[PDB]
């Protein structure tokens, strides 16, 4: 049994919600450590499952279990919630909030305008999702909590359809480092701050105006790495409002110090909102 601290405040194994397991069933698989959608038992909560493999490494176990306190003392509207967990029986579930419009990067790449539907999304439905990210990182930021991967496949969907809420829904010889979301200084002192959140932050903005395209396209991770510490920036995605992409050169300042916090990021994303040249930019049609 290890203790977390979040908020000046420790919980252990013990504080955790257990669900006694004859309530909990599984319905279909989602993804995969397997992920399936679920309900807790005339009006269940439908969740989703996410299990813990029965022959696994002591390591293993451990993430587990330190994941399900760190992800069941965040609470705000834009991080995917934690209900509960049955921890007492084999295999392990956490239960969490279920996201029925699945990852962010995938939405993007299935709902791009095409030729079959030309009015798929608009600006103002990127700007919503980018402004519903913000929200959760400025929470971990008022919280001295760093994520150090904010990044569209990272975050999930309430629902398929329109009035859906993104939210922060998952966490990231070092080839398996998410580089394409790094700032210069994570390689060099390998420090974090939430200047490092900002940074990534810029990326998953270029990752949703770019539609789900991967970041710097035609560049391996050290390619990327010796590219962004010699100051080298990507390009505007295609038919970017320039206000747009202002603000992920801004997150993308070589100095930590000179990159907007969430709150300036917030405020920008407003701006933009509200700036009708933005928002009626249409996106390309990708051909189809
Ligand atoms: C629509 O189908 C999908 C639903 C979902 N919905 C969903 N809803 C809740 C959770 C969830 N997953 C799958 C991805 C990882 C996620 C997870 O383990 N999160 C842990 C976590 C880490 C940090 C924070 C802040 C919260 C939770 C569990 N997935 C996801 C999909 O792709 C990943 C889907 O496509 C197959």
């Amino acid at each position: 049994n290890p203790n977390y601290s979040f908020a000046g405040k420790t919980s252990s194994i013990s504080d955790l919600k257990e669900v006694p397991r004859k309530n909990i069933t599984l319905i279909r698989g989602l993804g995969h450590g397997e992920v399936y959608e679920g309900q807790v038992s005339p009006s269940p909560l439908q969740v989703a499952v996410k299990t813990l493999p029965e022959v696994c490494s002591e390591q293993d176990e451990l993430d587990f279990l330190m994941e399900a306190l760190i992800i069941s003392k965040f609470n705000h509207q834009n991080i995917v919630r934690c209900i509960g967990v049955s921890l007492q029986s084999l295999p392990r579930f956490i239960l969490l909030e279920l996201m029925a419009g699945g990852d962010l990067k995938s939405f993007l790449r299935e709902t791009r305008p095409r030729p079959s539907q030309p009015s798929s999304l608009a600006m103002l439905d990127l700007l919503h999702v980018a402004r519903d990210i913000a929200c959760g990182c400025q929470y971990l930021e008022e919280n001295h909590f760093i994520h150090r991967d904010i990044a569209a496949r990272n975050c999930l969907l309430t629902c398929p359809g329109p009035g859906r809420v993104a939210k922060i829904g998952d966490f990231g010889g070092c080839a398996m480092l998410p580089v394409k979301w790094m700032p210069p200084e994570a390689f060099m002192e390998g420090i974090f701050t939430s200047k490092t959140d900002t940074w990534s932050f810029g990326v998953l903005l270029w990752e949703i105006f770019s539609l789900g395209y991967m970041p710097y396209p035609s560049k391996s991770n050290q390619e990327v790495l010796e590219f962004v510490t010699s100051g080298g920036r990507m390009d505007p995605p295609k038919n970017c409002p320039g206000p747009v992409y202002r603000i992920m050169t801004q997150c993308w300042q070589h100095q930590p110090e000179d990159r907007p916090n969430f709150a300036i990021i917030l405020e920008r994303i407003e701006y933009c909102t509200q700036d009708p040249d933005v928002i009626n930019t249409a996106l390309p049609i990708e051909y189809g």
